[PDB]
């Protein structure tokens, strides 16, 4: 019960998008990047990390390795993460600590 405002206007979709999950190793992580066509550098740089190892990278990190492009990579990554969170309904004693 606390007055608050929110919203977002980002209408952007892609025709093709390779499936990326935590079970996907570095062999797939590199494919996901190329699929989006981020950059020839970020693909090889982030194409060596595993599924989780990559997602583990924070905005600052992704920006440190991907430089400026990173900002975009992270914007797309998070989007996927959230989608994965609610992929296989069956969380075991896991969830939001505080709401």
């Amino acid at each position: 019960g606390s007055s608050g405002s929110s919203g977002f206007r980002v209408e952007r979709s892609q025709p093709a998008s390779q499936p990326l999950t935590y079970e996907s190793g570095p062999d797939e992580v590199r494919a996901w990047l190329e699929a989006k066509a981020f950059s020839p550098r970020i693909v090889e740089n982030l194409g060596i990390l595993t599924g989780p190892q990559l997602f583990s990278l924070n905005k600052e990190e992704l920006k440190k390795v991907c430089g400026e492009e990173g900002v975009r990579v992270y914007s797309q990554l998070t989007m996927q993460k959230a989608f994965l969170e609610k992929q296989q309904s069956g969380s075991e004693l896991s969830g939001p600590s505080s709401g």
